[PDB]
């Protein structure tokens, strides 16, 4: 069995029936409207279902008729290429790789050595990769999508005036040539080096002396020009800043190309965050900020090495979403469990070059731009507020409801909530928004904080929702949902020149989350022990991601202190309450 033979046997993604969708639409609104607000968006609803609606839906269809993914195209632009604001901070997901609950704990000096064998199994997966022997992922009997485990090497964007562009490098053996060397960055420079000699992989001691080399070259010297950090800017300056710096010189074009096919770029850093499997939220902090010198935000894999022996990973995520690296990050988890975190193979280290270094040809301006892309960068991040902890009837439902219970109580209103829902059924499929704020969670809730509530009373409401956000998850994953497909019926009409319908002009669209408006942003990210994060969706949101282990939850949240209701460190607090009390309202209603 090959990782891609199924792509060819893969469903196309569906179009939900137009009423079915506005149906669902319709009851997600109520959580946030009165009789009046109502009764105009069912108003709304109808008019657009007999009219517009339907003929921009028939169109929708003939889409799909000619794509086996209507939709995978246009969520890529509008999701991601097409917004101009920074993306590295805004938008690329981090996490940092388990290895310090076991074998490589906080450490000084461990740095390239552990950075050796980092560099190895990675490469290792890669093989796996190209070679289709990577497993290919099943529901059941089922084959799921593979397509976004091309992204996850030799990828990488590309600034554009209006609108950026995802590179894919990748290859497979029976596809073609691939490239074969990795990009380091450190002190504010860049290096590069084949992965292979005499046809087969170096080593994790042939690695460990490229990483020397590199590292003690630049520790007693300059940062250099820093040109990376250029990746931390506003699309359309870092477009701009990025033509400049080519027409300076036709090779530092060469220069950027080599970057941008690379494996996957790895970045040494000074720095040194706590990092203990109790504490280590200093890790993300350091992960979306740190020192953009020595990150390329463009990079789909931006593989971070610490000084303290700890590692991360920094991911753009326009051409795939966290599973992929959630996969890699454990496979090389399971290696250094394996191994002890050691490499007990050769100590020989053969005759492979020596790593060489990327030179940009820069100037006053360009140096200008630099600094500015910097001091922009480390502003934006100083605002984040970071809460990571670990907490020692479907699991991730039970998640999803006790954050709307969180939020509610912390602040005193249902907070709209958008949960990722992968449709990897399908070819090419990603994802799809779940929306967690039903009205029968928020009914629940009420009941949780009515003191004539009955405990029968909060345990049959908290079920109602339980099967309420299950089916909700299922027709998702399952093509059924509803907010891709009006984000589809949008794009007929601008696309035609046609204008916006009315619906989506609706208070309650937005105030529902619709338009990107979610106060909570979040996803699972797995059973693999992995945890990751991004910033929230909107300046007073958060941002709340979790993985989930048979004996502990972990969770991850993100906020903007410029934003003085929000809170992350709170609202964790708040989770860990509603996890008791939903864990109690079972066992006291036992009867």
């Amino acid at each position: 069995e090959r990782t891609f033979q199924y792509q060819d046997s893969l469903p196309s993604l569906p179009v939900p029936a137009l009423e079915e969708s506005l149906k669902k639409y319709l009851e997600s609104v109520k959580p946030f409207a009165n009789e009046d607000e109502y009764k105009k968006t069912e108003e709304i609803v109808q008019k657009f279902q007999e009219g517009a609606g339907k003929r921009l839906h028939q169109k929708l269809l003939e889409r799909a008729r000619g794509k086996r993914n209507w939709l995978e195209e246009w969520w890529l632009n509008v999701a991601y290429l097409d917004v101009r604001i920074p993306s590295q901070l805004n938008v690329n997901f981090v996490g940092p790789c388990p290895h310090f609950e076991h074998y490589w704990p906080a450490r000084e000096g461990t740095q390239l050595e552990r950075g050796s064998m980092m560099l190895w199994h990675n490469l290792n997966y890669w093989q796996l990769l190209r070679r289709e022997k990577l497993p290919v992922h099943k529901s059941g009997n089922t084959p799921l999508d593979m397509n976004q485990f091309r992204m996850l090497f030799s990828t990488c964007k590309v600034p554009g005036i209006t609108r950026d562009s995802i590179m894919n490098y990748f290859k497979t053996e029976s596809e073609g040539h691939c490239p074969t060397h990795i990009a380091v960055l450190c002190r504010g420079r860049a290096f590069v080096f084949d992965v292979l000699h005499e046809g087969c992989l170096i080593t994790p001691p042939e690695l460990l002396r490229q990483l020397t080399y590199i590292h003690k070259k630049c520790s007693n010297e300059p940062v250099g020009p820093s040109i990376a950090a250029l990746t931390s800017e506003e699309r359309t300056r870092w477009a701009k800043a990025r033509e400049y710096l080519i027409s300076l010189d036709p090779e530092n074009l060469t220069l950027l190309e080599k970057i941008q096919t690379s494996l996957f770029v790895y970045s040494i850093e000074d720095s040194s965050p706590h990092a203990t499997p109790e504490e280590y939220s200093q890790v993300f902090e350091m992960l979306l900020g740190g020192d953009p010198s020595v990150r390329w935000g463009d990079k789909s894999y931006n593989l971070i090495s610490f000084a303290n022996g700890i590692f991360g990973c920094c991911c753009d995520h326009a051409p795939y979403d966290a599973m992929v690296v959630v996969n890699i990050a454990h496979y090389v988890d399971e290696r250094v469990l394996e191994t002890e975190g050691r490499w007990k193979g050769s100590e020989k280290v053969r005759d492979i070059p020596l790593p060489e270094e990327l030179v940009f040809t820069v100037d006053e301006k360009i140096l200008n731009d630099v600094s500015q892309a910097k001091a922009q960068h480390l502003k934006a991040a100083s605002d984040l507020q970071i809460a990571a902890s670990t907490f020692t009837l479907h699991p991730d439902t039970f998640i999803q409801l006790a954050l709307q219970l969180a939020y509610y109580r912390l602040h005193g209103r249902p907070g709209c909530c958008y949960e990722t829902a992968m449709t990897r059924y399908f070819y090419h499929g990603r994802t799809e928004t779940v929306r967690s704020c039903t009205v029968e969670a928020v009914r629940w809730c009420q009941s949780m904080q009515d003191p004539s509530a009955s405990l029968l009373e909060r345990q049959q409401k908290m079920l109602e929702a339980f099967a309420k956000h299950n089916k909700m998850m299922k027709d998702c994953s399952h093509g059924k949902g509803f907010d891709r497909h009006l984000l589809g019926l949008l794009l007929i009409a601008k696309e035609e020149g046609l204008p916006v319908p009315e619906l989506f002009e609706d208070p309650l669209f937005s105030r529902s989350g619709g338009g990107g408006n979610f106060v909570l942003s979040t996803s699972l990210v797995g059973y693999l022990r992995v945890q990751g994060v991004v910033v929230p969706m909107v300046h007073n949101g958060y941002g709340f991601f979790y993985h989930i282990r048979d004996d502990r939850f972990v969770v991850a949240c993100s906020s903007w202190r410029s934003c003085p209701e929000t809170d992350a460190e709170k609202l964790v607090q708040m989770i860990f309450h509603a996890f008791h009390d939903m864990i109690q309202l079972m066992n006291t209603a036992h009867l």
